């Protein structure tokens, strides 16, 4: 199709949505608005989701946000996707919705595993997700993976794909290495993602040219490579200038105190607060961004799970684009804003 402007890897994941009762949540110890994986006691959750009606619609991270960026390119195959499914019903259906939208997929089959499944249980007003991540645990990436990503120059990986291995993010980063012109870009997903792959993103971030991540995210990186003084691990992020000497810090886990002319950013997003970005500029000195967000009253604001997943999709269509650091912000902030205001973790048709 194409030309292929992303390539992400993943874990791909069927979300299926419901609004469920309270003793729903309570049948299946839930804690109402946590996102975990699903316990050996919670093994029905899905099949017992069933007479709920749930809806079934493309998920996981990475997904999301490749299919924000084919959404904005249009052409087919704008943006490509590897990850792994089963060889069960779930797969056919999440494979279908991924390939009506035109995005250029390859999702290797394991067989006797279940496709990743992720409930979206919504209760009093929250959102409590339960994801059992199956076969996507066995995705190996294929060695032909450079020749289906011809011509893409950004490339993602969400800290997520490090439960299969983190040799797969390792692998594509390793090929955007010490080219000036390839970017290797990685979301840090989740608190438990910094702590338990600790070494492996340690030299994972030695090869990333963007990091993408939120405060308690950042929060968490900070104190597992002591970023910060022990005696500002535990200061807020909403604090401007805290959330500044953290991503200035964390830029040096990107730089390792080099510099070259490849991209060197940390991204942390900051919820309704301004993004904050500390970028190593092409002669080494590092500039710090500061780019508000629009305002979105709290009645406005439906859910937002999905948020930063859209952030990314945006910031990276608008890096294909040759945009300044700051419209890549602005283009992430209104990808962002458009999918918490709507039940879906989906840019909206009118978009
Ligand atoms: N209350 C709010 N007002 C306007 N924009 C919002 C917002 N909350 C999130 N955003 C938008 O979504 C982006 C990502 O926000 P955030 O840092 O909260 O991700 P997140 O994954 O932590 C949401 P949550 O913590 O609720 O799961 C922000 O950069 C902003 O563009
Ligand atoms: C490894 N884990 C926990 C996960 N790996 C990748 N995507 C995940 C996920 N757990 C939840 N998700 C997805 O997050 C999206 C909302 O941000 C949902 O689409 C869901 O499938
Ligand atoms: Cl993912
Ligand atoms: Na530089
Ligand atoms: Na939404």
């Amino acid at each position: 199709t194409g030309p292929m402007r992303v390539f992400a890897i993943g874990n791909p994941i069927l979300d299926l949505v419901a609004e469920v009762p309270s003793s729903f949540l309570d049948e299946f110890f839930l804690k109402r608005g946590d996102a975990t994986l699903a316990t050996p006691e919670q093994m029905r959750i899905y099949s017992t989701l069933d007479q709920f009606n749930p809806t079934s619609l493309p998920g996981g991270s990475a997904l999301n946000s490749v299919r924000v960026v084919q959404k904005l390119l249009r052409k087919p195959g704008s943006a490509g996707y590897m990850g792994a499914i089963g060889d069960d019903p779930r797969g056919q259906v999440l494979k279908e919705l991924c390939d009506k939208e035109g995005l250029a997929t390859r999702f290797m089959v394991a067989p006797g595993q279940s496709t990743g499944v992720c409930a979206v249980l919504i209760n009093e007003k929250e959102r409590t997700l339960c994801t059992h991540l199956g076969a996507c645990g066995s995705f190996r990436l294929p060695e032909d993976w450079t020749t289906f990503a011809s011509g893409a120059l950004i490339f993602y990986a969400t800290a997520y794909t490090l439960t299969a291995t983190p040799k797969n993010a390792l692998e594509v980063a390793g090929y955007a290495h010490g080219i000036p012109n390839a970017i290797f870009t990685l979301n840090l997903s989740a608190p438990f993602c910094v702590e338990l792959y600790k070494d492996a993103m340690q030299s994972l971030l030695l090869h990333t040219n963007i990091l993408f991540g939120n405060e308690e995210e950042f929060a968490h990186l900070a104190k597992v490579h002591n970023l910060v003084a022990a005696e500002k691990t535990a200061l807020s992020t909403a604090n401007k200038e805290h959330a500044v000497e953290v991503c200035t810090g964390a830029l040096r886990l990107l730089t390792a105190g080099q510099n070259t002319s490849a991209t060197k950013l940390v991204v942390m997003t900051r919820g309704h607060n301004p993004v904050i970005a500390a970028e190593q500029t092409a002669d080494g000195t590092v500039v710090v961004h500061e780019v508000g967000v629009p305002v979105v009253a709290a009645e406005k604001i439906v859910d937002t799970n999905g948020a930063g997943d859209a952030f990314v999709g945006g910031f990276l269509y608008a890096l294909s684009q040759g945009k300044t650091v700051k419209q890549c912000i602005m283009c992430g902030n209104a990808c962002a804003q458009d999918v918490i205001q709507h039940v879906g973790f989906s840019l909206s048709f009118t978009f």
